């Protein structure tokens, strides 16, 4: 039993059409066979969404996430309560009447940056799985039938809800953001005192005891008055993108703790329960401040390395990976140990998870228009799509309840098709056997195809492609983002050559001045310094061979890159604003000020010069009083320097907001000139 490595396969011409081995595997799973025989079987899937993928937030822009995408199309017929699906939004999202997370204010920084929410989310599916056993009988779920509100029990179950407020404002700070990230690269154990806020393991034992026990009345009490038809067995199937996916292997290994009291194959109320698909893309953790381990490695929390190991009663995972997501804040966290199928796909986190909009950075475009069709996640969306329909999951794209919307979510463009097809066949003979070896393949011709663009005043550059111009009318903020990251890749380059030219660590080093401009932290422990240094020139040498490659791309690698992967680093800012709205409120925020302040000195001006003007007078008419100046009302500040250039541009302009320029990890500690990050599990 084991995970099979490769690179995505072609993509069929029909992507929802199932391939004839998967057309057998799903007769064979029980999926079209009848109730006229004594029977039924339960089917549940639980879909747990990605950090800052939330279903009906981002649903109306086209950008929800291909977990969201497989949810909405899950049976939801009130004629066959056999089938449940649920959905678990994705941390720094709202998921307030499920956990009493509200999605705002330091709930929504804490999940963004440091996973927070996540153990709430598992117990929340935990109840739900016995809430659906309680539904196909009742027809309402098991807390509702008790009037128990699913946040006061999570409370109950979960450490992460019971963190003070004033503790989640430190878990969410910049500076701790930029110690954990320190952490994270130089394998380095906390330089400040942190709180471990290891779940809750009894609390949610005891509460899934005590539920559970509520349930099995209920179900035998049913059973006895109508024993027909039989429940032969449970169906589980998960799903989930990032630290959804996360979320979702600790959610299987928990798993044990709702079914029967432990002994044996899994068993809810005396019913088999099987796992028949984890099905996951791009594993990332990074989760809390520390474990109690020497190394935390993303592995605090919920997500420790025991409970991510995927779990032996899955009878089936697939992981579809990012082979071109780089950022330091989303290493990789690699599955094996069971049956299927780890699949390296091209394109950074979202490119294979899903949640871009359809025209930012200028991809996903059919012609000149923008096309949901287009966007590259299409391709990883069908993949899952047909492993979930051969393994039995209850999806149904014919189902009469829905909607247009939901039904063009699965559209593929044809375009979209050819150009994966064809970067799949230029690199076919690559032919690694690992994922940490396929991946730096495939980064490697990234790399080249980064150097191709890197200079931004030549026709080969990424500001003369078309793809910046389509974002150009599609966004600002894209544009800034694609180039102002071009311009910190030259930066990156430069220090590296720089700072290659002397193996031993010196505190004139470029990189060295990167990190302690970026870094404040650390700024003042040169020795701290000197480790993270030494770590970003390691990395530049491993991948510098590929840089420096000169060898011309294959073109259909090049169109790939042009027009259909995202660029993740670029967007992402964890030390900028809080997103694109937030940053324009602060800028208004800020201009508004200014021009109180500038309002208030004017007047003081003009409440001053009468009487300026009127001791020269004076003066000129007296020459000989040592007419002494006057003394007037205290001046209020005066705006200067930047504030005082930005205020003039504002007024001049009419209220145009700059672009937000930086805020990006630094490339002085991750950048584009290293590998990925991969934890592959213990053997």
């Amino acid at each position: 039993e084991f995970m099979q490595v490769s690179f995505a396969p072609l993509c069929p011409e029909n992507p929802l059409q199932l391939s004839r081995a998967q057309q057998a595997e799903m007769m064979s799973a029980g999926l079209g066979r009848p109730q006229d025989s004594c029977c039924i079987d339960l089917r549940w899937g639980f879909f747990f969404d990605g950090t800052n993928n939330n279903f009906h937030r981002d649903q109306p822009k086209k950008a929800h996430s291909n977990v969201a995408r497989l949810y909405d199309i899950f049976e939801a017929d009130r004629r066959k309560p056999e089938f449940v699906g649920r959905y678990a939004a994705g941390v720094g999202t709202a998921f307030k009447d499920e956990v009493g997370d509200q999605g705002l204010g330091i709930q929504e920084k804490a999940g963004l940056a440091a996973g927070w929410g996540g153990e709430a989310r598992i117990c929340w599916a935990l109840l739900k799985f016995l809430d659906n056993l309680n539904y196909y009988f009742e027809r309402i779920d098991l807390g509702e039938a008790l009037g128990q509100k699913d946040p006061a029990t999570v409370r109950r179950m979960a450490q992460d809800m019971t963190i003070p407020s004033m503790e989640l404002r430190k878990i969410a700070g910049d500076e701790t953001e930029m110690l954990r990230q320190i952490s994270m690269m130089a394998s380095l154990q906390s330089l400040t005192a942190t709180a471990l806020n290891l779940p809750n393991h009894r609390g949610r034992r005891a509460v899934l005891a005590e539920r559970r026990a509520q349930l099995r009345q209920r179900v035998q009490t049913w059973q006895r008055a109508q024993p027909k038809p039989k429940l032969r067995s449970i169906r589980v199937s998960v799903f989930g993108f990032s630290r959804g996916a996360a979320e979702a292997r600790v959610f299987c290994s928990w798993l044990k703790d709702a079914c029967d009291g432990g002994g044996g194959e899994l068993t809810l109320c005396g019913i088999p329960v099987q796992l028949d698909l984890l099905g996951i893309f791009d594993t990332v953790a990074s989760v809390g401040l520390a474990n109690s381990s020497r190394l935390w490695s993303g592995h605090g929390g919920y997500a420790s390395e025991d409970d991510l190991r995927i779990a032996p009663y899955v009878r089936r995972c697939v992981h579809l990976v990012a082979a071109h997501e780089v950022r330091g804040s989303f290493p990789l966290d690699a599955a094996a140990g069971v049956n299927g199928e780890e699949v390296v796909y091209p394109g950074v986190h979202s490119d294979v998870g899903g949640g871009y909009e359809p025209g930012e950075q200028g991809k996903a475009f059919i012609g000149d228009s923008i096309d949901d069709s287009a966007k590259l996640s299409q391709i990883a969306l069908c993949h899952m799509y047909r492993e979930a329909m051969a393994a039995g999951v209850p999806l149904n794209l014919s189902a009469s309840r829905l909607s247009k919307e939901t039904k063009a979510a699965f559209k593929v463009d044809k375009g979209l098709i050819d150009a994966f097809n064809g970067y799949v066949a230029a690199t076919g003979s690559i032919k690694a056997s690992t994922t940490v070896a396929l991946t730096q393949a495939h980064y490697a011709l990234y790399l080249r195809w980064r150097r191709l663009r890197l200079d931004d005043t030549a026709p080969d550059g990424m500001a003369q492609q078309p793809f910046v111009t389509r974002a150009r009318t599609y966004k600002a903020q894209d544009v800034t983002d694609l180039l102002q990251t071009n311009a910190e890749l030259r930066q990156e380059w430069a220090a590296l050559q720089q700072d290659e030219k002397d193996a031993a660590y010196s505190s004139e080093a470029s990189v060295a001045h990167v990190l302690r401009s970026t870094l404040a932290p650390i700024a003042a422990r040169d020795d701290i310094v000197a480790l993270v240094w030494g770590e970003k020139m390691t990395q530049w040498r491993e991948v510098k061979p590929a840089w420096n490659d000169l060898s011309p791309l294959d073109r259909r690698i090049v169109r790939l890159h042009d027009d259909y992967s995202h660029d993740s680093r670029a967007w992402f800012k964890p030390f900028g604003a809080a997103s694109e709205e937030a940053w324009k409120r602060q800028y208004r925020q800020r201009m508004n000020r200014l021009e109180a302040q500038d309002n208030a000195w004017q007047q003081w001006n003009r409440d001053v010069q009468p009487v300026i003007d009127d001791a020269v007078r004076k003066a000129q008419k007296h020459p000989g009083s040592f007419q002494p100046t006057p003394e007037v009302r205290p001046m209020p500040p005066l705006v200067a320097g930047q504030d005082l250039k930005d205020l003039k541009q504002w007024r001049s302009n009419g209220g145009v907001i700059p672009t937000e320029q930086d805020g990006r990890e630094s490339y002085g500690m991750f950048g584009f000139l290293r590998w990925r990050t991969i934890f592959v599990p213990e053997k």
